[PDB]
């Protein structure tokens, strides 16, 4: 008999990642576990087709069912639009959907002991939130083309007088809703870890939209969640960026740190890129009411080695991190469905997956963190396919031993 | 005899870094080199007395004479308005500086060999630029206190929301295309300066039209004024995206140029500084669009906690590093101006005394803190402040003796 899994939104996306999608379900998940699965086609030439419908479906089915794991997709450009003779340049389908979800994307990494990061200290991930636009969070930009006078005002005034020659110019808006959307989804996120929460801001150059973040954060909790933090050992702490990083090179990990700029970051970003590979990078989109989540790996479609793929070219594509937005999709499921037997086995896919790496088994982006790239032979690593069959030969052995004890 | 220096505007400036300028000149400088020195106190009793005059008096100085040297000062918040019973809240004077000169500042560190940094194969620093705001680069924000309709006009309307629900916040900003060329044209000069190549970086993601017009403007001046220099030097500029840039950053030696732009102005950004391990390894130079005219300083603070412990007579250990650089890459620029060998040849001096003193294992408590950990860092294995600055002294002198006894 199989785990009996429930409903469980899924994605399918593009490129490399589609043809690994699709080896996770046929090896590690189908396998082991029955779901109640409602599949929509995210892949560009259903979105295309659609008139990118499928993606605002996918979206409201999530809403409804809690749970989505996603593959990645293509966000289309110029070259994307020639390549497939696209109708619009359509919007990334991730916004689409954190859009219509309304929730927070947070960012974590998978720590192999073997895979050197950025700080060697470093023994558990630091997750990292982001304030991305929305329908209540937004900004438009313009070309002023020559002389004359920028103004901005508010009708139920605010001043450049252009006197010389051309530039541009820009506004922005964030409405309450958007900050505390995000404030809950920081502190559900924290809770849901057990590790203390910081909201980071810097400078205060714009120090009254950056004071409503803070004041924001600190009434919610103060009101709804200190009760539920000390309760678990843990905290929330606003911090200066500079602190900020400052305690990330010197801590064991093990924290969450929103940060708050205008739409990216240089160091929150940096930290991210400081655990080895992309292939070791998940997302997960929480929502403010605790309840919903959407998994997917933080990578990309892997356009270089789908190409090699269609020429026949043997590839070495990491799985990890569209394996772990599987298990912490359906680690969620099984909490919210109180599911014993289907929160065993999404830990235990993560438990085999890491066992595999740190065992010496791996893809070439990992060889290449140990030894550098130059140094890489063909005995270092595994390729796409060798990969996952090692990874499905090894769950099967957990899952078998986890069965004989009785 | 002494070293004939030219002119050179010297910024006085507040706190512990007050105290270190004073060391640098008495120690340093002044006992081998001459200089034309136009020297402006900007520590901050003398811009409250001066209504901040004494900044702007300075920076026109700098813009005359073509090389400043400036000592970290206090930038005022409403703590140090009650402090110094300040008549009002005034600028920082980076800013009003920068501003009046027009230039773009770019941050150095100081690589010592015994020195971790966070990448170990950095062997060069990597050299960061900031588009900061000015006359023409600029941002209001406030409060919607409600319900309404925020837009944003020219002398043509375009909607930034119609607020239907609560409240929140907005905000505005703009750019004059003289601005990004200035910020272009200042981190090319930059560039061939340092004879290596230049990176632009964007996010491409979100305001396309206002970053594509610095991708075009940077393009643009490259092709008409400075590719066949850069050619000549065999190094190049390049656009990249954000997290192509840290991935580079992540896997490189260092010795390259990366022109950051954001939507922010200078920040007092003490996290570039942490890469390298500490903050007294970090300069600023201002560099203007003209390629002639230069302003170095730390980039560090004025070390108000060190400053404390000074005035209650207890002992220091604060690095003078940065400070001591600012003085030799600003008199090392002093010297290409005026084609003074003599001159070039002492700021180099100094600068190599300064990291064989530190690679030969004295050193301030910050950089003793790097190598060991702060918990295991006992007394003997750091010098006080007057302490790090003798031994200096006392090196350069032997350095430049060598110099004379030697071909
Ligand atoms: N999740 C999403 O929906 C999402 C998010 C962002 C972007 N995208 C889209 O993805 C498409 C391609 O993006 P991109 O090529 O710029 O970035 P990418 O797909 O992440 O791949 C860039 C490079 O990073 C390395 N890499 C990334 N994931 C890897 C893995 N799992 N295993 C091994 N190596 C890996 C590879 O380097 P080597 O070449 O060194 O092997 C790869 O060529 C674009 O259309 C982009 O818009 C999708
Ligand atoms: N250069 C400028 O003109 C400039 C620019 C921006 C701001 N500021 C001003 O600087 C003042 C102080 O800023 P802040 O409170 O952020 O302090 P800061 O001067 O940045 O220094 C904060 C801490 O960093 C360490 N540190 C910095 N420089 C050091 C050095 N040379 N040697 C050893 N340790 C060093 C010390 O660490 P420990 O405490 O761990 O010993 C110090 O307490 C403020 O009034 C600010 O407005 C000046
Ligand atoms: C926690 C850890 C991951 C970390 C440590 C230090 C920083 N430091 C740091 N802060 C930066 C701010 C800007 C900016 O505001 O434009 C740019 C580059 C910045 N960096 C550095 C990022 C480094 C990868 C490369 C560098 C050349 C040393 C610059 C950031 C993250």
């Amino acid at each position: 008999k199989k785990i009996s899994g429930g409903s469980v939104v899924e994605m399918q996306g593009d490129e490399m990642t589609r043809i690994i999608w699709e080896l996770i379900k046929e090896k590690l998940i189908f396998p082991y576990v029955e779901l109640d699965l409602h599949s929509y086609d995210l892949g560009i030439e259903n979105r295309d087709a659609t008139n990118d419908q499928v993606t605002k479906d996918a979206a409201e089915a999530i809403k409804k069912h809690n749970v989505g794991v996603k593959c990645a997709t293509i966000t289309p450009d110029e070259k994307r639009v020639e390549e497939f003779k696209l109708k619009q340049m359509w919007k990334s389908p991730n916004g689409t959907i954190r859009n219509i979800l309304g929730g927070t994307v947070f960012r974590e990494a998978i720590i192999c002991k073997n895979i050197p990061r950025l700080v060697s200290g470093w023994v558990k991930p630091i997750i990292i939130g982001h304030h991305a636009y929305g329908d209540q969070y937004r900004a438009t930009d313009f070309v002023v083309p020559g002389p004359g006078k920028v103004e901005i005002t508010y009708t139920p005034t605010y001043l450049h007088n252009f006197e010389e020659g051309g530039g541009v110019a820009m506004g922005m808006y964030n409405q309450d809703k958007s900050i505390e959307d995000f404030a809950h989804s920081s502190f559900q996120m924290a809770l849901s870890k057990g590790w203390p929460l910081y909201l980071s801001t810097k400078n205060t150059i714009l120090k009254k939209y950056d004071g409503r973040f803070k004041d924001i954060f600190q009434e919610i909790y103060d009101k709804q969640y200190k009760s539920q933090f000390e309760a678990q050992k843990i905290w929330y702490e606003h911090r200066l960026i500079d602190d900020m990083v400052a305690q990330a090179m010197k801590s064991e990990g093990g924290f969450i740190w929103a940060c708050k700029n205008y739409d990216g970051d240089v160091q929150s970003d940096s930290v991210a890129q400081g655990y080895g590979s992309l292939g070791m990078m998940t997302s997960v989109l929480v929502c403010p009411d605790g309840k919903t989540v959407e998994a997917e790996a933080a990578h990309g479609t892997v356009t270089r080695h789908y190409r090699m793929y269609q020429k026949g070219q043997e590839t070495s594509t990491n799985p990890i991190a569209s394996i772990f937005a599987w298990t912490r999709g359906l680690a969620h499921r099984a909490k919210l469905d109180n599911n014993k037997e289907l929160a065993f086995f999404a830990n235990a896919l993560e438990e085999v997956s890491i066992e595999t790496i740190e065992a010496g088994f791996m893809t070439k982006d990992l060889a290449a963190c140990i030894k550098g790239l130059p140094n890489v032979q063909r005995s270092d690593y595994l390729n796409t396919f060798e990969f996952m069959d090692k990874l499905g030969e090894n769950l099967k052995i957990k899952l078998a031993q986890a069965k004989l004890s009785l």
